[PDB]
């Protein structure tokens, strides 16, 4: 009609900007310039719109698109109305099956690059240079809840990498704990069964905290080492950048003089690991479900591209049975004090998806998509997730020619003797579809292994035993893992553990399932056990207490590698703050406080009791983002109020709750001027507390002691104080 | 072995037990006496599992459901596990596509009576006799989310209610509120795509609150009344059993002399109307995501069946 | 490798080379530089092969493609056989649902243009300009048979033409036969069950001759029509050349003005019309089932492209009710005599596919596919036609995005807000997805109606009656266009309507229903009636043979455009002779013969006792093409039997079938020199009979008779002598 | 899959075993079953894990694949006894 | 016609009831990015209700103009002022 604004400001600027500063776009419409080699090759496929007339999908221009024909204006409409069947019958079919697990998940685009040629270890071709560039897609997700549940959820996340290589796709699909759950693939059906919502009335979403999840692991101690990761703050990650990720299971690099050496796949946080509290992350799944879809996507637009190292651990052939645990059992970590992660590559994402549905929601990770240079292993797990990834895409994307989905295509060259399966878009002019042929005088052509650009051939690894169904006995082991995951965590990590494991027992109805777990706590450690028993009012007998715990992990009797913050590694750029507005702000306190943000990259958004503006005390015209209610404490890092007429404010129950709330959760909290009128509030002593920065104005040292606690992620000293606090 | 307690513990008394008292269980264990036509119906499809062998869905009996079959213990999954196969298979296609608008949604059975004889105004014949009971199956949901969003969210709920009648089905489609957005259904797909998640980033799930939406409702006003309804209270109903419910359209009625009536229908809710308030429902959208499907599970296992006129 | 023949003859010319000269390949191999808009458009789908190694879908290239993965040489195959699965799963989902009608067709390319622009009766942008070239996709078929059923049946056959226009995609969905079976879309689901495999058995395939077809005809008698035409020769097409198309039913004409004129749709055949004869086309079923599928890609390859002419009957508003049947029934055809068909352009098919599935049996066609300057009319089959087009695809090409197919895609611009759906391959840029929007600006907009490049509206037709199931009382009249068809036939047309009514009845088990069929025929015509009567044991009763006839069309007894062969239309470019050689034939006899042959644009096939060669007297080296019970004479046109060593063959008993088969089916036959001893294996008098050429050589005077007699099509009068001939 | 439209293709009529047939397994298109189990997992404890296993015997027993030997490297080829 | 049943139903609710209805209003397009957008809905409720479409502004920090303002009230639906 010519409905946008004159002074175009219906439209983001294609520039990087802070979160909340424009309206979010469409990948290539927000940073056009950005670009990759599959970025480039799905040009084919982009669709525009401005300046297009409006059509049916054959193409035929439509006049009314407001209405159905009918015989007069109120009449019955005909059935004549091709227009309307075609728009009613598109939208009737709109929706595809959702991912059998992981279907919530949010993803973009980036490129990764080796910092040296690893061809001594592995003939894989996007490892074979630092100068090679390869093109990815990622997609993190969570596991039980639909496409529809919610982000901060407690639960382990999928982490998975489709890297667009010379040589064929290669997949790397991984979770954020470097263990699973079960052992062998069979078992799959029955343990997600069992976490996924209850078949009688499909109770609860998104929660592990139900009777049958708690059921299959009192039965099956294999499932205690994961349970652990998910019940510690690793199940609630802050943002999919603050997360580790990993391949769980022993793969293998092959070079090109045919050495197999065992691998395991890490991904490590250039932003650090940090995640949120459990009452913060449980009350964000109200106030906000797409928390971390719409973290990532602003980050990226902010050009706080998540960036992530790629490491190995590699052991050699003949070390397969030197540890204590079994290598190819994907229930046990590999210890870093034991066998270091060497460190391979980085991953920048930096480019969002222009069109969800076609790019993510249709994108199909498998992790039997490996390429010459990689093999697998034995792991009874990764056996049969080999079968599943393909086989299930024939339902949730119609049919086998899934790869010619845009997103899912190879960048490299395909070409083969299968043909037709629904939906075939590759018309093949090959005057042959089988092979051996003559009459194309066999091509396309088999390839020799070779060095580089060869075909695959799998390692010859020896087979030796009969036809069994089962489990080695050298995977028979369930407690020393859990117990070196748990001496390895800070005292207030242990905390939480506690506490998750309480929390979710205490939703479990049936009594002696709450009795069974704690039984196999016991087996663990005695003051883990004591304390969840405690929680839930059960007391160990004499036998629970004289359990003698698991033995050491090859003589490790903790490894800080396994805890997210007993070792520093914080970064603040790309963290968020809440600035508490009123309606005559000191304006020197809060240029002061926006330009120290700005200069280690950390985020602000302006608050208030309602929308519009507020005039600071020199007439500045202050424009604001949010109300208190509307964008509360648990979307941000730290809080900080500025001096002006706090009288304004004093007394607004939101703005005292939002300090409540922030200091509940251990964020930082600076009070400049007469903003120290709030310490009240939280009860902050007259000398202070601390994790509270506190001065006559926000100047000097204000803003460097605030970023020094953002720099800490939370204030850890403040737990016993917050026990009590009615919030 | 990993089994029962000794107790009985882990079974649900089949009686009638206030919320929280019993483990919920599937409506036929619960409540076996509860029975209708179309229940009893259903029993060709009923399968039940104690006392009975673990099988493929071929009828073969599983001697191990713990293991894949392996050349050695430690050794490859051979392609000739077809245990394994048929197993992994169904699961890899358990998914199918959900509903396009109100794939949010809790159901239950139930029965339906006319207070009297209506065969002056309809020769409808479910309507026909007041001691003629007709079975019905009621699905109430939300509109934007998707089945695993949140219950307690603000919007429009459905309330659909399936009769079987003895001389077809018959289906009152349902919403809470009397009237819809949009007055031609032409604009449907526009209206949907308007207040569903934005289609660049998916964002947001479950809520109107969000550009595109309000973008739609300004350029057509024709929205503004059940926008009126959605940011009231009506918007966040405190359960199903405390909303009503509406056809919306107007219908005919036809009676056996060929005479037609103009129609509108209503369901009252005979526990009252109740709703929660804004900061209460969003909170509880992150605290009990289910809360609606839970608390009408729960009435119906305690005996507060939901009852509407 | 190296498998392709060092000389190079695995690989057919890319040249127009004649039917069977060289192997048949796929259209952009054979004929590289035939070119139109839409072929030139699929080039981004298109996929090569030589010179490129065999991959997976997901790029990897294959070493050993003859082997799976196991323990050992002779173990098990293990399921981390990823190349293996892949291959296997594609496979194992290669087919898709047929169609429900017409599944077994064949397809070519080509293109349109107008003789002169129609603006002054339409808008329609295609037909506005005589320079405007519309690529066209044609799929010509059968009705009730599988894609495997054969195609020379007896049977309607199915005219299916798509044009890309730049105003949207229209599809002309037509018959070879002016009208439909049934008046109404609510009874063809009834019909088609009817006339399709019955249930119990599935028995038979691709014939019209059981019980439930004729029940349905007895006793729904608007079908007799449509079942007259079946019966005649014009539902056994010599070719998909020489067959007439119709789009059925009456469509509407929009000018810019907004004047509406009623129109009906054909198809001219420039080839002529030209049918075979009952028992040819039933042997060929079984001798070459593939018969018609083959003649079109092999006329197309030797450059005998079919064209066609597009003709209109135009009817002006207000002559709707001026004649004596209703111009909405599509059981009544308009008679050329009464309202002539405007010839208006031509249509010319000139590449194959390069592959079949992904270009012919996943297009989809549907006659609510119009554009501007185009519309509906009320005629009660058509109307619900409407419907079935844009539902059926939702099963049979797997969703909503069934326009994405390459074939499918319109080559003008398309936009809308619809997204999403099963295998969704455009990625949609715009930041809205609705409209009304303001935040793309409303793009893509609505476009009013207009002369050129507008919307579309539809014609404002009054409409004014009851919500009723009813059928229009002018719609009751079933005998008159039966008749009108009877009468426009000549004697032998006639027999061979007589002798497919009584060959098909003879089919049907219960007696009642071959009783109850006759008793419609005599409302016809009481000879055809009687004629039936007697083949099947029948005797018209007293008060059948009273039966009045049914008035004549707006005062016509008859209309010579309905016959096939009344009026002279015959062309011999591209038709074929069998040739049967000896192994000394007269070479004088040949280079007349194939030198005249090849003037005409006429084909030959070279036929021995063995493949390989034979020399002629001179000492050419003749190849043999195939040998007489490899290459039937039903395959051909006529047959020549050139001198030489006649004692060679002149016992050959498949030499003598040769010729009494031909003759039997009405075939020239052309005998030279000693070849007259042929003569009586088909007792032909001493003096000769019309339709056997002889003579003592074979001069110039022989071929010219002898491609008269091929112009002419079959010798007609030779029919009541092929009683006496064992064959 | 494709053919027959999902996983449950053993309810379509026709293939139905006459045996009796019990299992962990849910949902999937068409589903005409309609599972009571408490649960739909294994090992349970809320219906004292049944369906249960069954070990292999000489009538009525578990499926356990004959122990058969393997012995080799993973390789793509074929045996040199089939050529 | 839009804005006499939007109208109607505002007046049939209790002062509660409104005020909930102005906070769910303010609440949602408080999260509309685009500040344009906000404003053309608050110009929409003036059509319906003056006081509903001050409330809303006041809380969204925009100020109706006087001819917002000068909107005249729908028609009451069949004569009736609110309906319990
Ligand atoms: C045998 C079955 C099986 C097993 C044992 C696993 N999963 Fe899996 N997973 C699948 C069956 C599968 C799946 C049904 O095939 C899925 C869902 C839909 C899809 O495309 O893949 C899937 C999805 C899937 C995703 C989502 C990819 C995306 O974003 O689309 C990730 C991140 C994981 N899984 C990761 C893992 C890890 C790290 C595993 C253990 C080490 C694990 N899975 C075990
Ligand atoms: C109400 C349904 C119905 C009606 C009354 C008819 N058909 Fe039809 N026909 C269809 C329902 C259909 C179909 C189910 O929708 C099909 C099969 C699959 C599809 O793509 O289209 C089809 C295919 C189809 C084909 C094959 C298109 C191709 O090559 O793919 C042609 C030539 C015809 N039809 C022509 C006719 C004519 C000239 C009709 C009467 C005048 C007739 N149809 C009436």
């Amino acid at each position: 009609d010519s409905l946008a604004p004159e002074d175009g400001s219906h439209r983001p600027a294609a520039e990087p900007t802070p979160p909340g500063a424009q309206p979010t776009a469409p990948g290539s419409l927000k940073a056009p310039d950005t670009r990759n080699e599959k970025l480039n090759s799905l040009e084919d496929v982009r669709k525009g719109s401005e300046n297009y007339a409006l059509t049916t999908n054959q193409g035929v221009r439509i006049a009314d698109d407001q209405n159905s024909l009918r015989a007069g204006s109120r009449g019955p409409t005909l059935l004549e109305d091709f227009i309307l069947r075609e728009k009613i019958t598109h939208f009737d079919h709109e929706r595809i099956p959702e991912r059998i697990v992981h279907a919530r998940g949010s993803a973009a685009h980036g490129y990764f690059q080796p910092y040296k040629s690893l061809s001594d270890i592995t003939k894989a071709d996007f490892l074979s240079d630092p100068n090679k560039i390869t093109p990815v897609f990622v997609r993190f997700s969570t596991v039980q809840g639909g496409a529809g549940s919610a982000d901060t959820v407690r639960e382990i996340r999928g982490f998975a990498t489709k890297f667009y290589t010379e040589e064929g796709i290669f997949d790397l699909v991984g979770n954020n704990t470097p263990i699973f759950f079960i052992q062998d693939a069979h078992k799959f059906p029955d343990f997600v069964h069992a976490v996924k919502p209850e078949p009688h009335w499909a109770i609860p979403q998104g929660q592990s905290a139900h009777d049958t999840f708690w059921d299959y692991v009192s039965l099956q101690p294999e499932t205690l080492h994961n349970v652990m990761w998910a019940m510690s703050d690793r199940g609630i990650p802050r943002s999919y950048r603050t997360m580790e990720g990993f391949g769980i299971h022993t793969f293998r690099l092959i070079n090109a003089e045919g050495k197999a050496t065992f691998v395991r796949f890490h991904w490590k946080p250039l932003a650090g690991k940090a995640s949120l509290v459990w009452d913060e992350a449980q009350k964000l799944t109200g106030r906000d479900p797409d928390f971390h879809r719409r973290e990532l996507w602003e980050a990226i637009e902010a050009g706080d591209f998540p960036e992530y190292e790629l490491g190995f651990q590699l052991i050699p052939e003949e070390d397969e049975f030197k540890f204590d645990f079994d290598l190819l059992d994907p229930t046990k970590l590999i210890p870093e004090e034991l066998v270091p992660v060497q460190r391979v590559g980085k991953m920048v994402l930096n480019r969002n998806p222009d069109n969800f549905f076609a790019e993510n929601e249709q994108a199909a990770f498998h992790p039997g998509h490996i390429v010459p240079g990689l093999d697998f292993t034995n792991d009874p797990l990764l056996q049969g997730r080999l079968f599943s990834y393909t086989d299930t895409q024939i339902s949730r994307l119609g049919g086998p020619n899934f790869h010619e989905i845009p997103i899912n295509r190879p960048t490299c060259p395909y070409h083969n003797f299968q043909r037709d399966g629904m939906h075939r878009m590759g018309i093949d002019t090959n005057p042959a579809n089988y092979e051996p042929n003559s009459i194309n005088d066999n091509w396309p052509r088999e390839t020799p292994p070779g060095p580089k650009r060869g075909g695959f051939e799998s390692y010859q690894e020896r087979v030796e035993g009969n036809k069994v169904r089962e489990r080695s006995p050298s995977f028979g082991e369930y407690y020393s893992h859990p117990r070196l995951f748990w001496l390895s965590q800070t005292p207030f990590e242990q905390r939480h553990i506690v506490d998750g494991f309480s929390f979710e027992l205490s939703k479990v109805v049936r009594p002696y399932i709450r009795e069974r777990v704690v039984d196999q706590l016991a087996h663990i450690d005695l003051t883990l056990a004591q304390a969840v028993a405690k929680n839930l009012g059960i007391e160990l007998t004499d036998d629970q207490l004289n359990i003698t715990p698991p033995p050491d992990v090859n003589g490790l009797k903790k490894d800080p590698s396994l805890s997210l913050y007993a070792i520093p590694d914080g970064d603040v750029k790309g963290r968020v703050v809440a600035i508490l507005l009123n309606d005559e702000v000191r304006s020197a306190d809060l240029l002061a406080i926006l330009k120290a943000l700005k200069a280690k990259g950390v985020h602000a958004k302006l608050l208030y009791s309602r929308m519009g503006e507020v005039t600071a005390d020199d007439g500045t015209v202050l424009p604001i983002a949010a109300t208190f209610a509307g964008a509360p404490s648990l979307t941000v890092d730290a809080v900080i109020v500025p001096c002006g007429n706090i009288a304004d404010i004093a007394d607004n129950g939101d703005a005292n709750y939002y300090l409540m709330e922030a200091y509940k959760h251990l964020k930082p909290i600076a009070l400049a001027g007469d903003a120290r009128k709030f310490k009240a509030t939280i009860k902050i002593a007259d000398q202070g507390e601390e994790g509270i920065v506190e001065a006559d104005s926000a100047d000097g040292s204000f803003m460097d002691e605030l970023l020094t606690l953002m720099a800490a992620h939370r204030v850890w000293s403040r737990i016993p104080k917050i026990d009590k606090i009615p919030a």
